[PDB]
DNA sequence: GTCGG
DNA sequence: GCTGATGCGC
DNA sequence: CCGACCGCGCATCAGC
């Protein structure tokens, strides 16, 4: 919040590159700044001392100028008073619902949560199940509800089979007072990298939340990744809690720090690791982290018995969770 | 939109 | 049915 | 300049 006027300025354009443009390379260019400026311990005086810091170029520092100078900036003005940009920008809130489905109903002039709830025919599953929880999704999870999710998760997963490891990540392992959602990493003895030696293992679990009543929705499943909608258990007479979104990884167990690695992030730290990753000739993703060849090809798999083992290979000192959120 | 070679 | 591309979201 | 921009699971489609 030292500089959460730019910040959010920024983040109001990447956006607009994403869903609007469809420019992803631009909107992940405002995401770094955003990132790099938000990560700044001084307040930003002018575009030139913004243009110091790495992805800052010439052209955010001169917008830095304008928005120091007036509060605000002309560009995002206009695309606001756009309605196309608007209604788009605005359909893309609905989980399920992207920048080319967004400009689609647009088309068909559907540009608004009513239109989108009188056009229910017209949406698939996942965007249906958006809609309906529409509001909810825009709330934040305090950490305390965090905990009380954990609690039921981690339980309600032993007793399926003890030998479970469901480990709760995203913002929630950063620390983080308050989540978007849920994150879950899931592990079993009988799914390595080597075999699967049982089948349903994510099912099964997925079942068992279901018939507690915990997962409400199904957004989408498959053998190793369950994303979905979940809701704590309220007391009598007393308003129930928001629905809220769940996401369930099952990872390889000999995988775990490469998956604990990835899933409990942030996105942007994610990217600029498997980035630097690169540069320092290695691919990483949630499942192992491989050399890269002479010829630029991914190699096997290295030995990984910790998360630091991984930032040791591309030579950055360890970073604790709580300090990944970029 | 920003960067490094 | 399949495979491969595209959208979407993590 | 100008090529690079992280890497992947699931849903859905086109084309066979
Ligand atoms: C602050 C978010 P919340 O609290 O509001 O939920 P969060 O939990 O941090 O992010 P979630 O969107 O929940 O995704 C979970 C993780 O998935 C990884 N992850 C997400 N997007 C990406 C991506 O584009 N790339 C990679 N490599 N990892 C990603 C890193 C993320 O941490
Ligand atoms: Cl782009
Ligand atoms: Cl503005
Ligand atoms: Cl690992
Ligand atoms: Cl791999
Ligand atoms: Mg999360
Ligand atoms: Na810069
Ligand atoms: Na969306
Ligand atoms: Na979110
Ligand atoms: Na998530």
């Amino acid at each position: 919040t030292l500089n959460g006027g730019i910040t959010d300025m920024l983040t109001e354009l990447a956006n607009f590159e994403k869903n609007v443009s469809q420019a992803i390379h631009k909107y992940n260019a405002y995401r770094k700044a955003a990132s790099v400026i938000a990560k700044y311990p001084h307040k930003i005086k002018s575009g030139a001392e913004a243009k110091k810091l790495p992805g800052v170029g010439t052209k955010i520092a001169e917008k830095i100028d304008e928005f120091l100078a007036t509060g605000k900036l002309r560009k995002l003005e206009k695309i606001r008073q756009d309605d196309t940009s608007s209604s788009i920008n605005f359909l893309t809130r609905v989980s399920g619902i992207g920048p080319s489905a967004a400009r689609k109903f647009v088309d068909e002039g559907i540009k608004t949560l009513e239109d989108l709830r009188k056009n229910e025919d017209k949406l698939n599953h996942h965007q249906r199940i958006g809609l309906k929880y529409f509001g909810d999704f825009e709330k934040r999870i305090p950490r305390e509800e965090m905990l009380q999710m954990q609690d039921i998760v981690l339980n309600e997963v032993k007793k399926v089979d003890s030998e479970y490891i469901a480990t709760v990540c995203g913002s929630f392992r950063r620390g983080a007072e308050s989540s978007g959602d849920m994150d879950v990493l899931l592990t079993h003895p009988s799914f390595t990298s080597e075999s699967t030696k049982q089948p349903k293992l994510l099912h099964q679990v997925v079942e068992q939340l279901q018939k507690v009543h915990f997962i409400t929705d199904t957004l989408s499943k498959g053998e190793t990744k369950f994303m979905g909608v979940c809701q704590l258990p309220s007391k009598n007479d007393e308003k129930e809690y928001p629905h809220r979104r769940i996401d369930i990884r099952l990872i390889p167990k000999d995988q775990y720090y490469c998956g604990v690695l990835y899933f409990t992030g942030s996105d942007i730290f994610n990217k600029n690791m498997r980035a630097h990753a690169l540069e320092k000739g290695f691919t990483i993703n949630e499942y192992t982290i491989r050399p890269l060849g002479v010829t630029g090809v991914a190699g096997e798999p290295l030995p990984v018995d910790s998360e630091k083992d991984i930032f040791d290979y591309i030579q950055w000192k360890y970073r604790e969770p709580k300090d990944r959120s970029e």
